[PDB]
């Protein structure tokens, strides 16, 4: 069972953190793994080795956060280390559905490829909605005068706080909670990779939590939004024979009434029993003349053939 081990970076001096972090950034996601980059990787390790990679401190420092575990000969860690965009990341790792603890956290599936379809601008103050490992909030904080994240997966919201501590990130902040209910006051900036995928309607988890959890974010966003804020979701959407998701989303919106423009970018599709369609897609809500337009954008294709440069591609 993967994804409920505790972590706890409160139980480690910010500094100490910092340096893992030094260290990490060094080794993770790079050829030649040293003992520190193989013990993230899930490989168990000689604790020596890891000493003089880290220090004495550095190993306590991995025990006490909960990132390493000592099985009397070895150490060994229930996280995986990522690097990426300027940050050093941790999370679960990718396994299947079958041995994952309620509070598995996502173990960056769609975060590369969400990070590069996100506006390139900063701004006052952004919310990270479901923020798991808290990737998408450590990258914007290099934009962000702050950032909140918020999630209601408890060890998500622990794990974010470990990560912002390991890049020294000062400026970001994270709350448990559910939805805004944690999140006081207006914000410029709203990213949600959302927990919908094939679920439709129904909640099945965390990571596939049903439609109704798009409806109650954007029956609220417009309340949550600065005048002239931005924000972004990825999305998978339902049509049903006479019931389009954009009919639902405007509704939810308050569309015209509130004075929104919203962009869906579609990437996939398949045709569903129903004889209905399903999509996933990106949507955007930024400033201009209010209204819904759905367009194509095979994003998925295109950042399998080329990662590097999509790119961003919104600011069009
Ligand atoms: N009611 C709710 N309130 C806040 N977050 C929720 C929620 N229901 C599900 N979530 C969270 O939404 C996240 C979706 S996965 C997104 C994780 C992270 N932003 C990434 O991009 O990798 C999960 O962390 C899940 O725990």
């Amino acid at each position: 069972i993967v994804g409920g081990s505790t972590i706890q970076p409160e139980r480690v001096d910010a500094a100490a953190l910092r340096q893992l972090g030094d260290a990490m950034r060094k080794v993770v996601g790079s050829a030649d793994p040293t003992p520190l980059a193989d013990l993230l990787s899930g490989t168990p390790v000689d604790p020596d080795e890891l000493t003089r990679e880290v220090g004495a401190d550095g190993r306590q420092a991995l025990l006490d956060s909960g990132m390493a575990v000592d099985d009397g000969t070895t150490f060994s860690s229930p996280l995986r280390g990522h690097q990426l965009h300027g940050v050093v990341v941790l999370s679960d790792p990718d396994v299947e559905e079958e041995v994952q603890h309620r509070w598995y956290v996502d173990p960056l599936w769609e975060a590369d490829l969400l990070i590069r379809l996100m506006l390139r601008r900063g701004g006052a103050r952004a919310l990270d909605m479901g923020c798991g490992s808290g990737v998408l909030s450590l990258v914007l904080a290099d934009r962000y005068e702050s950032v909140l994240g918020v999630d209601v997966n408890p060890r998500a919201v622990a794990l974010s706080r470990l990560n912002a501590a390991l890049n020294g990130l000062t400026n970001v902040t994270f709350r448990e909670g559910d939805m805004f209910e944690p999140a006081e006051g207006r914000f410029s900036r709203i990213v949600f990779n959302s927990p919908t995928n094939e679920e439709g309607n129904e909640f099945v988890d965390l990571l596939e939590a049903g439609e109704p959890i798009l409806e109650t974010f954007f029956r609220n966003v417009p309340r949550k939004l600065e005048s002239g804020g931005i924000v972004e979701v990825n999305l998978a959407m339902n049509d049903y024979p006479g019931d389009p998701f954009r009919e639902r989303l405007a509704d939810w919106l308050g569309l015209t009434e509130n004075g929104l423009r919203v962009q869906i970018f579609t990437s996939q599709r398949r045709a569903t029993e129903s004889g209905g369609e399903w999509k996933r897609g990106w949507l955007v809500v930024a400033p201009g003349p209010v209204g819904l337009t759905e367009v194509e954008w095979p994003y998925h294709d295109r950042y399998e053939e080329d990662p590097d440069a999509l790119l961003d591609g919104t600011d069009r």
